[PDB]
């Protein structure tokens, strides 16, 4: 998997021309680590082989991920941001849309992309059926917007690789 993921890592950014992305897989200890990894020269350092912890994700973030598949976050600059509210239900009826084109970043989130120097990010979790292995995050300096007709092509360049870390659990 570290072998076959190292390989997809470069083709991606290679295509998005991304400074950096990167492959993050969840460990059910809360433990998650970073197997492989793309880097635009050398503009923002390398994480990989850095264990990262799940808490960097909470979860009604992630419900909007599982239920509307856009997967975008937008300039940290333009300051948009996502929060959370008294106890509400009907979310799992999946109701089409209902919400922006956009996943804002509550301010939590908007240093730590900015702590890491990057003013904007692309994201595509790597799902199989109905499980979520891991999470696909792209980063550069710059606050760009990007467009649905590429963003296609790449989402399915992901699906993928959901074959390959899918079809990878069984023979390991
Ligand atoms: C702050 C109080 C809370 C928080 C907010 C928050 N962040 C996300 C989700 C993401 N976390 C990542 C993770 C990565 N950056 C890396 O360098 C790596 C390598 C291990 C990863 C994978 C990023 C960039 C995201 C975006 C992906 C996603 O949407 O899940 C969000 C989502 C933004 C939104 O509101 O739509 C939230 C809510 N971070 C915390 O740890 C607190 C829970």
């Amino acid at each position: 998997l570290d072998q076959i993921l190292r390989a997809t890592v470069e083709e991606v950014r290679a295509f998005l021309g991304t400074d950096r992305v990167k492959v993050y897989r969840f460990d059910p200890e809360g433990h998650g680590t970073v197997v492989a990894e793309a880097r635009g020269g050398e503009r923002l350092p390398s994480l990989l082989g850095l264990t990262f912890p799940a808490g960097d994700i909470p979860e009604e973030a992630r419900r909007l991920f599982r239920l509307a598949q856009v997967r975008v976050i937008v300039d940290v600059e333009a300051q948009s941001r996502s929060i959370s509210q008294p106890e509400s239900w009907g979310l799992s009826a999946r109701v089409p849309l209902g919400e922006p084109l956009q996943r804002p970043v509550d301010p939590c989130h908007v240093h730590y992309l900015k702590s890491m120097g990057v003013a904007s990010s692309l994201v595509v979790p790597l799902m199989h059926h109905q499980e979520l292995w891991g999470l696909l995050v792209s980063h550069h300096a710059e606050p760009r917007p990007y467009s649905q007709e590429e963003l296609q092509v790449v989402q399915l360049l992901a699906d993928q690789v959901s074959i390959a870390i899918a079809q990878a659990e069984l023979s390991l």
